[PDB]
C-alpha cells in the first residue's frame, strides 16, 4: 500500500539515524554477552575492579554519572533527526527531552544487561549484578530495579530497529508536563505509532500483541524513574560532599 510503504521509509530512516546516534546498538551488546575478540573483562568484587583499571560506590556512581550525561547527549542528537521534531516550538523541544531522556536510558540500558550484569565502559567491561547490589547503603539499592525491568523487557526479543521507533514514540509523549502545543506532538507520535505497529507486525509475525505488550512498558518505565529520583534525594543528604551532574539536576527539577 503506498501508506503502509510511507511507514517503511520512516521506519527505516530512524534505524538509519538511531545506528548513527548511538555506538553501542544492542546488536552489539547482544554479540558480546553471549559470546573471542569482544570478550570483556568481569568486575564481580574488588580486586577485581582494582585490576580493571589496568569510596568505591562512589567511584562507580560518578563514572554511572558520566556516561548518562553522555547518553543524554546521543539521545538530544536523535530527537532531532525525528521527523518534525526540530519544526516543534523550541520550549516543548526542551520540555519532551526532559521527560523523555531517562525512560530511553532505562530502555536501552536493558540492551547492555542479562541477569547477572551490565555491560560497562562500552562493552569492554561486564560488572555483576551481585557486586552492584553489595555496595554501600544506599547505593547498593540503585541498579535492582533497573535488573528487574530489562530481565521482563528483554523477554520482548526486540531488536534495534525496532527499538528506533519505540523510543521516537517515547520521545514525542503529548501528555508531558507542560507542553505549549500538544496538538503538533500528537499528530507525529500517531504517525510513529503507526510505524512501530507495522514494523513489530512485520519484523514479528509469530509475536501475538507485541505491540500492546511493548506499550505496556511504558508503564513500567515511569516507575523507575520515579523511584529512582526518590533515591537521589537521600543521596544529597546522606552524601553531602559528593557531587552531582548540573545537565542532570536541570533534568530532575520535575
Ligand atoms: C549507570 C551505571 C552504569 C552505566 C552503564 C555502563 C557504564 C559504562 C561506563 C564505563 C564505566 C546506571 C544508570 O543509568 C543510573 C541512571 C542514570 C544516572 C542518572 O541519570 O542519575
Amino acid at each position: 500500500n503506498p501508506e503502509s510503504a510511507d511507514l517503511r521509509a520512516l521506519a527505516k530512516h530512524l534505524y538509519d539515524s538511531y545506528i548513527k546516534s548511538f555506538p553501542l546498538t544492542k546488536a552489539k551488546a547482544r554479540a558480546i554477552l553471549t559470546g573471542t575478540d569482544k570478550s570483556p573483562f568481569v568486575i564481580y568484587d574488588m580486586n577485581s575492579l582494582m585490576m580493571g583499571e589496568d569510596e568505591v560506590a562512589i567511584r562507580i556512581f560518578q563514572g554511572c554519572q558520566f556516561r548518562s550525561v553522555e547518553a543524554v547527549q546521543e539521545i538530544t542528537e536523535y530527537a532531532k533527526s525525528i521527523p518534525g521534531f526540530v519544526n516543534l516550538d523550541l520550549n516543548d523541544q526542551v520540555t519532551l527531552l526532559k521527560y523523555g531522556v531517562h525512560e530511553i536510558i532505562y530502555t536501552m540500558l536493558a540492551s547492555l544487561m542479562n541477569k547477572d550484569g551490565v555491560l560497562i565502559s562500552e562493552g569492554q567491561g561486564f560488572m555483576t549484578r551481585e557486586f552492584l547490589k553489595s555496595l554501600r547503603k544506599p547505593f547498593g539499592d540503585f541498579m535492582e530495579p533497573k535488573f528487574e525491568f530489562a530481565v521482563k523487557f528483554n523477554a520482548l526479543e526486540l531488536d534495534d530497529s525496532d527499538l528506533a521507533i519505540f523510543i521516537a514514540v517515547i520521545i514525542l509523549s503529548g501528555d508531558r508536563p507542560g507542553l505549549l502545543n500538544v496538538k503538533p506532538i500528537e499528530d507525529i507520535q500517531d504517525n510513529l505509532l503507526q510505524a512501530l505497529e507495522l514494523q513489530l507486525k512485520l519484523n514479528h509475525p509469530e509475536s501475538s500483541q507485541l505491540f500492546a505488550k511493548l506499550l505496556q512498558k511504558m508503564t513500567d518505565l515511569r516507575q523507575i524513574v520515579t523511584e529512582h529520583v526518590q533515591l537521589l534525594q537521600v543521596i544529597k543528604k546522606t552524601e553531602t560532599d559528593m557531587s552531582l551532574h548540573p545537565l542532570l539536576q536541570e533534568i530532575y527539577k520535575d
